[PDB]
């Protein structure tokens, strides 16, 4: 990794796994499915012609995206209808899924707090999410995205070489 | 690979078979035939004067070839008489083999959409490969050929050394 | 160049000049237009948001600008209707504008060269293109292709850094 070794990173289990998957007939319905985060460092004996044929990209989310998980990953939860699901989003630009999860982390976990505090009603409200935006970080930084996006439209030339 | 190691790169499965290829007796007709893509890596050893004496190039695919892969590769399909075989080989020129079969590959996976989304009749025509055209890529750069045909007019020269 | 100094590549007379462009009022008509080949060494401080802020890129010749090409280069040579104009670019299609130009010098040095031979009649035949078809080269790489249009899509990141 990183830096890497003299030769390919090439393994005993990835060459034993590439060669099984050519044994199977075209009408077999088995569909695999290969994620990476990294595609520079990968060998380009699985990238061959008749293995992984097709590369698909994934940007980062946009707002009908960016909307949908936070309804998404609250769907438990007494939100009050005084927030705006939509505003949220508004700001939100550069912030990928973890981050977009663990801002509603913060506001739950600040809310929680307060719900047993005032024990010494229990609905979120929007200072609870206000809080949670001002300590929101970048999970990824801006050199590798036009790293990513410049791999996208140029990536039949590193095939065989 | 790449770099390579401190010294040579030999195996003992690689001298096991150059000694295996040399026990039998020239009057069987048996017949070897070895293929690589880095033609300047591979031990002399078995480059030796009586295991692999001649050395044949492939270069890339001329006209003729151009043509007939692309009457091979779709022998199977209902193709219109409108579009020219001729004339999709002579735009391509600096294509190699991979490259003609993805752009046949991908007229087809788009003309077979469009035929699905008609039932919402079932030929290729010449807009089909029209799109086909435009996306393509190039397997092989420019500075690989003239290592490649550099390697042919002297290469006995490498032998021994 | 090529590998370069321990610092940046600023000049006496690049300073000079970048300041003498400021001291210019905006409402006058002098427009200064820049040329380079390998816009990655140039410093920023010409790249100022006030000096140099529209970036523009020259892509490769397309068709309609290399049948031009042949059209202009030839406007003194009594080349005969025999030839077709389109055609040289349907053929030609990773060429650029030296090679388009020393293809057809090529073949009016060869047509020349039988001119006076014969006198031991004087116009282009379609043979003497056809020689300067085979003997053609490309004046740039393909690694250097992309490297140019990946600077295209993502500039303004270069901007101060
Ligand atoms: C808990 C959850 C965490 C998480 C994360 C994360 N970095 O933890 C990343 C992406 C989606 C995530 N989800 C998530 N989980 C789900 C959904 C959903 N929204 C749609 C979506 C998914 C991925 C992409 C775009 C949009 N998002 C949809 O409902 C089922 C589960
Ligand atoms: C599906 C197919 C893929 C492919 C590829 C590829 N990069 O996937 C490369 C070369 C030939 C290929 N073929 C192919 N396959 C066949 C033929 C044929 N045409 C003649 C030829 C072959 C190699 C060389 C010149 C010309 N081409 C001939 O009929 C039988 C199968
Ligand atoms: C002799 C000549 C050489 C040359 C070269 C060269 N590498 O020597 C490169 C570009 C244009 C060139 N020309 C050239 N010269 C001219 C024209 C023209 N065609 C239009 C054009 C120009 C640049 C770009 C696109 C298209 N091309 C137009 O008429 C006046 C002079």
């Amino acid at each position: 990794g990183n830096i890497g070794d003299g030769g390919g990173a090439a393994d005993r289990v990835i060459n034993q796994i590439l060669t099984e998957m050519d044994g199977m007939s075209t009408k077999k319905n088995v569909f695999i499915i290969g994620a990476t985060n990294r595609p520079d460092i990968i060998d380009p004996a699985i990238l061959r012609p008749g293995r992984l044929d097709q590369l698909i990209y994934i940007p980062l989310p946009d707002e009908k995206s960016r909307v949908a998980i936070l309804k998404a990953n609250l769907r438990k939860s007494p939100v009050a209808k005084d927030v705006d699901l939509e505003f949220l989003a508004k700001m939100t630009n550069g912030f990928s899924g973890a981050d977009l999860t663990e801002i509603c982390q913060r506001a739950c976990k600040l809310a929680i707090r307060e719900s047993i505090e005032s024990e010494i009603v229990p609905e979120i409200r929007r200072d609870h999410f206000e809080e949670a935006m001002r300590f929101a970080r970048r999970s990824v930084s801006d050199n590798d995205i036009r790293k990513y996006e410049m791999f996208a439209q140029t990536l039949q030339q590193s095939r065989g070489f």
